[PDB]
């Protein structure tokens, strides 16, 4: 590790580009493969990460754990560096080994960030194994607004983590609001997931989750 790892890491941006006039190695990484790039995006440092792209680093770099340069932007929550990374050319959707972003960014309730990566392409409805979908992390995590803004761009309600629907999450959970949301935009209150488990099943007993539960379901039909 570096001094322009250190210099990006803190968000020192006249350090980091005194350093880089000085001719050091932009690119020289850890032994997990940890860029100074990387450590500027997980510091949400964007004059940094964009002096660092301005001398050729590299944009969609991976580390030793799967992580982007975009990804780490997404941790930080930085929408400016998202945005930077963008404009160099990282890719907004990764394969399979890779970490994803977009549920990094909705975990945290990282709302712009994952508005950035829907409109440039990302697929809404993208099922990471055992993770789920974006709407399920936001239903899990009790991102209220994140949830509201994933349904009115038009996530399927009922994808979730195979068969535990985003509501099967949300009823783990302890945000009301939640619950009605996914119930306005057509979530089936009565399916049941691979424990054979339904929603209300989930909730906990006498909580408010439950009782929204029990308001929303229709009579048997």
């Amino acid at each position: 590790r570096s001094p322009l790892h250190e210099a990006a890491a803190q968000g020192r941006l006249l350090a980091l580009k005194t350093l880089i006039a000085q001719g050091v190695n932009v690119n020289l990484v850890t032994i997990n493969r940890v860029s100074s790039l990387h450590e500027a995006c997980l510091g949400g440092h964007v004059a940094c990460a964009k002096a660092l792209l301005e001398n050729g680093a590299h944009v969609n770099g991976v580390t030793v754990h799967g992580a982007t340069p975009l990804f780490n932007a997404c941790c930080s929550g930085s929408a400016a560096c998202v945005n930077v990374l963008l404009e160099f050319g990282a890719k907004a959707q990764l394969e399979v080994h890779l970490a994803s972003p977009i549920h990094e960014a909705v975990k945290r309730g990282h709302r712009e960030c994952m508005e950035i990566l829907l409109a440039n392409n990302v697929n809404i409805d993208h099922e990471v194994p055992q993770l789920g979908t974006p709407l399920y992390v936001a239903c899990t995590y009790q991102r209220v607004d994140c949830v509201k803004k994933l349904l009115e761009l038009g996530a399927s309600v009922d994808h979730g983590q195979w068969l535990d629907t985003p509501l099967h999450a949300a009823a783990r959970q302890s945000n009301v609001e939640v619950i009605h949301l996914l119930t306005d935009y057509g979530a089936n209150l009565k399916r049941r997931n691979a424990q054979g488990k339904s929603a209300l099943d989930l909730a906990a007993p006498k909580s408010s989750v439950e009782q929204a539960l029990l308001l929303r379901e229709g009579p048997p039909a």
